[PDB]
């Protein structure tokens, strides 16, 4: 089972349904089930990486691709006033699924601090 | 147009530098929102993530690898949050791409 057996691995393999925005060989973008803004989606690698703190050096281009995909999808969804991208690491970061994921939130004014 | 982050890269104004290489700089935020709050920025002037080029994808990933290495070196073993802001809704404060890294406290949800 490529993708791992976190819930996000199951979404990658189409075992659990999701509302998918974009898909390529490297990643998947899909809407969050508990949105915290009018638009709130995730971009994840298809390669299982548990958390950013254990990402390999040669995962650099993949991580960058999540961001590029994130910004493209935000444009395609009409987030013309802007958005916030978030990666959570570990307990203090609020990480709830141990498969790396980029949150993209928009459609309202985001506030400071970012939690 | 130039920004304060350009001035920091050029060493024209002071910042507490954590790490530097040929293509990025990491430094503590002047307005920290957590006990540890630093930025990782490219030396290339990309004004905002929305205008990043495809060719920039490994540079962007390099910011996050540098960020996670710096976080480890700064002792953030209980975790942290990485943030990129875009535009007015995103609360982007400087029009030079920057990755925020915050930790040393529980970060909350929603992330603003
Ligand atoms: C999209 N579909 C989907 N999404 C899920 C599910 N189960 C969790 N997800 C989504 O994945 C994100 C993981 O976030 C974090 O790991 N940190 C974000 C902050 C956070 C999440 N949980 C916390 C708990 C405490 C503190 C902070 C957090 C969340 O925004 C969830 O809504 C799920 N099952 C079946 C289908 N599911």
């Amino acid at each position: 089972r490529p993708g791992g057996d976190t819930i996000f691995g199951k979404i990658i393999r189409k075992e659990i349904p999701a509302k998918i925005i974009f898909e390529d060989d490297r990643c998947l973008a899909f809407h969050d089930i508990s949105p915290q803004a009018p638009t709130h989606f995730l971009v994840i690698p298809k390669k299982h990486i548990s958390q950013i703190s254990v990402a390999e050096d040669d995962d650099e281009s993949l991580l960058g691709h999540l961001m590029i995909v994130g910004k493209k999808c935000a444009a395609d969804l009409g987030l013309n006033k802007g958005y916030r991208m978030v990666v959570n690491e570990g307990s203090d970061g609020g990480q709830s699924v141990y498969h790396v994921h980029l949150h993209v939130l928009g459609g309202r004014q985001m506030h400071w601090p970012p939690g």
